[PDB]
């Protein structure tokens, strides 16, 4: 997949991108690509931070759907309009698509000054699409409407620019080095994966597995940030800070709010551990680890008043939506969204980032003989309840 390699580029912090067409002639925009939603989404309105956008006025294949979305986020929101039209991935399979489109026609603070992206692409399934599961997802009509396999495959490598693939179809071997191991899609709304141990250089954190899983994990690209629930965030955080005790830092840093520094080129990395997730394994009582350096988990921010410094923001934080692997767990792997085997596959990417003497990795199998179910059951709502899905 020589076409693909390389389709992925972005700003630290602002996600990565695909260059996609929509509309004939075919109008290019930049499209963040997002596995923790499932709306394709377009800015379709003059906006200060954008300079094109989605003119529907100018597709001769745009039919209206004649109904509105409107998709809050704890953070913002989009607005806009239903519709279908022709979309393509100029650096991607060579088809052609009638996909369901949202022509964002007003947003809040979901567009940002410098980001260079004009729409988003969820990947997701559709029982988390809006307004409801029947706007089938992009990847689904592409799937439906051509022979490209059920399948895509992300390498993220690591304001600074990023790059990386997204190869769709495929497994691009030259993408990554060693064994790639699978975890099963627990349910397919996120892309929600079961984690079974934690560990913060090698000491467990010792919590009940559930924990971890409080109230799901999910593998989402859209994220910056490794997001931890409470409880977890909280044992980490005390165990990260044991470990770097040489260095006192402000409660600020701990929270993602203040940057910390050293003299240039002397960071001292060994004072911060690994951190390695253990992944629900393919067979009963097998499980795997991905292990995060501090390189991951520690990004760097180019101070405007400190030339001489090394600058660092810590990019873990609490969530109360539960376990979120971010591109801060992301970078360091190429990830196999395996629809079709209802499974998520980790590799060592080929893109590495560098310690002196630790690697990120991916390593198995580690075998229990107790099975405990690490999952957690969402309590179910009547509103869920009493919908019907036919
Ligand atoms: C998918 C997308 C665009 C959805 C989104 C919507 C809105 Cl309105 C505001 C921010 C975000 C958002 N935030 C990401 C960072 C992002 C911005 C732009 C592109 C990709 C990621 C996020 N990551 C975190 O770690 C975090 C925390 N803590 C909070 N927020 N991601
Ligand atoms: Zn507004
Ligand atoms: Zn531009
Ligand atoms: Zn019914
Ligand atoms: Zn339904």
């Amino acid at each position: 997949f020589v076409e693909m390699v390389d389709n992925l580029r972005g700003k630290s912090g602002q996600g990565y991108y695909v260059e996609m067409t929509v509309g004939s002639p075919p109008q290019t925009l930049n499209i963040l690509v997002d596995t923790g939603s499932s709306n394709f989404a377009v800015g379709a309105a003059p906006h200060p931070f954008l300079h094109r956008y989605y003119q529907r006025q100018l597709s001769s294949t745009y039919r209206d759907l004649r109904k509105g979305v409107y998709v809050p986020y704890t953070q913002g929101k989009w607005e806009g309009e239903l519709g279908t039209d022709l979309v393509s991935i100029p650096h991607g399979p060579n088809v052609t698509v009638r996909a369901n489109i949202a022509a964002i026609t007003e947003s809040d603070k979901f567009f940002i000054n410098g980001s260079n992206w004009e729409g988003i692409l969820g990947l997701a399934y559709a029982e988390i699409a809006r307004p409801d599961d029947s706007l089938e997802p992009f990847f689904d009509s592409l799937v439906k409407q051509t022979h490209v396999p059920n399948l895509f495959s992300l390498q993220l490598c690591g304001l600074a620019s990023v790059g990386g693939s997204m190869i769709i179809g495929g497994i691009d071997h030259s993408l990554y080095t060693g064994s790639l191991w699978y975890t099963p899609i627990r349910r397919e709304w996120y892309y929600e994966v079961i984690i079974v141990r934690v560990e913060i250089n090698g000491q467990d954190l010792k919590m009940d597995c559930k924990e971890y899983n409080y109230d799901k994990s999910i593998v989402d690209s859209g994220t910056t940030n490794l997001r931890l629930p409470k409880k977890v965030f909280e044992a980490a955080v005390k165990s990260i800070k044991a470990a770097s005790s040489t260095e006192k830092f402000p409660d600020g840093f701990w929270l993602g709010e203040q940057l910390v520094c050293w003299q240039a080129g002397t960071t001292p990395w060994n004072i911060f551990p690994v951190i390695s997730l253990y992944l629900m394994g393919e067979v009963t009582n097998q499980s795997f680890r991905i292990t995060i350096l501090p390189q991951q988990y520690l990004r760097p921010v180019e101070d405007v008043a400190t030339s001489q410094d090394d600058c660092y923001k810590f990019a873990i934080s609490q969530s109360s939506t539960g376990t979120v692997m971010g591109a801060v767990i992301m970078e360091g792997f190429y990830v196999v969204f395996d629809r079709a085997r209802k499974r998520i596959g980790f590799a060592v990417s080929a893109c590495h980032v560098h310690d002196e003497f630790r690697t990120a990795a991916v390593e198995g199998p580690f075998v229990t003989l107790d099975m405990e179910d690490c999952g957690y059951n969402i309590p179910q709502t009547d509103e869920s309840r009493s919908h019907h899905h036919h």
